[PDB]
């Protein structure tokens, strides 16, 4: 049995592929600092600290080291990195593994030698450092082999990756920094502006997740929730209730972003692969892509169909858990 690991290191979730194992670890990519004296000391990680923090005073503070897909804090993100990588090991199994590891298609030299030391340090032998649009596509089922074009968008929670592959190769990538954060905060802003009211990452999450939409019914208000926060003036907590008609409203911007970076994408791509995509559609990918309608509203903004992918949470770390399982394929990236 092995110990060789894949590593998907979002911003808001990291996945870890197991060789032999498929995926054994899925927890919230942030990190718990309690303030001491001056210091911070690092007390939960993953699933606990995102669990202490809700049940949170004063001291336990949010540390997301990785964000908006970029490295914000080096200190912390390696020893992110160290805990997930322990929490998988399995000691009736090979020796110090190989580990591959999916970084952002614009990251720097400096950001990967920094993640290549932070698993060097938390005893790996060899890592690998796969472009995520390039994961992202393997694990969704695209032909990244054939002369054919393909198209992957990646909506993350900080990052939305766009990129065009054929025979085995990147054609076009680019990143812009929208995704599910702004998703929220679009929500949180919106709920203080019109409402006066003031809430959290986890009510306006669950706004997303309940009627966020990327289109308005046609109707003109359509369902609606309540949702608990404080007045703003009064500091008394209260309900507002809210329309999918509002939460279009209040995510029509960031969405636009999204919509944009995919005609930008298609302005750049040569004819001939854009007429592929057109055939096959362009493959939307990440937990971004689980919004409501924002695969109608690519749809419509560009004329081409346009999917969502099987477990979309998922694919950047089954993209790298299949470049693992194949020996010969793990070897291309070790020689980057
Ligand atoms: N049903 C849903 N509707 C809308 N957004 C959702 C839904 N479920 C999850 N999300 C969002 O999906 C995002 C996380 O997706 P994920 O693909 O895990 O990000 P990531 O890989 O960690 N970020 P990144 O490094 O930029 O690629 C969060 O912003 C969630 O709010
Ligand atoms: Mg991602």
């Amino acid at each position: 049995i092995s110990n060789d690991i894949a590593i998907d290191l979002g911003t808001a979730n990291t996945l870890i592929y197991q060789k032999g194992k498929g995926i054994v670890l899925n927890e919230p990519s942030v990190v718990a600092l309690r303030n001491v004296g001056g210091r911070k000391v690092v007390h939960a990680v993953g699933i606990e600290a995102k669990q202490m923090l809700g049940r949170t005073p004063g001291h336990m503070e949010a540390i997301r080291p990785m964000r908006d897909g970029v490295i914000a804090d080096f200190e912390v993100a390696e020893e992110m990195i160290k805990y997930f990588i322990r929490k998988v090991h399995n000691r009736k199994g090979s020796g110090n593994p190989k580990v591959i590891v999916c970084v952002p298609s614009g990251a720097t030299a400096v950001e990967r030698r920094a993640i290549n030391d932070s698993c060097l340090n938390a005893g790996a032998r060899r890592v690998g450092l796969i472009d995520e649009p390039m994961a992202a596509a393997i694990g969704a089922g695209l032909p990244i082999h054939e002369p054919t074009g393909s198209m992957v968008v990646d909506i993350g929670g900080g990052t939305t990756e766009v990129a065009v592959l054929s025979l085995s190769g990147i054609v076009y990538s680019r990143s812009v920094r929208v995704g599910g954060d702004k998703m929220d905060e679009a929500i949180i802003s919106y709920m203080r502006r019109h409402h006066n009211l003031l809430i959290g990452e986890t009510t306006a999450e669950r706004i997303k997740k309940e009627i966020g939409t990327a289109r308005a019914p046609a109707d003109g208000e359509g369902l609606s929730i309540d949702v608990k926060g404080r007045d703003l003036m009064q500091g008394v907590p209260r309900e507002v209730r809210i329309s999918e008609k509002q939460a279009a409203d209040a995510l029509a911007e960031p969405v636009g972003q999204i919509v944009e970076a995919v005609k930008v994408a298609l302005e750049a791509t040569p004819p001939e692969l854009a007429d592929d995509i057109a055939d096959k559609g362009i493959m939307l990918t990440g937990g971004g892509a689980l919004l409501r309608g924002l695969d109608a509203e690519i749809r419509d903004h560009t004329g081409l169909p346009v999917t969502v992918a099987d477990d979309p949470l998922s694919c950047v770390a089954l993209g790298c858990g299949k470049v693992l399982e194949h020996p010969k394929w793990m070897k291309g990236v070790l020689e980057s």
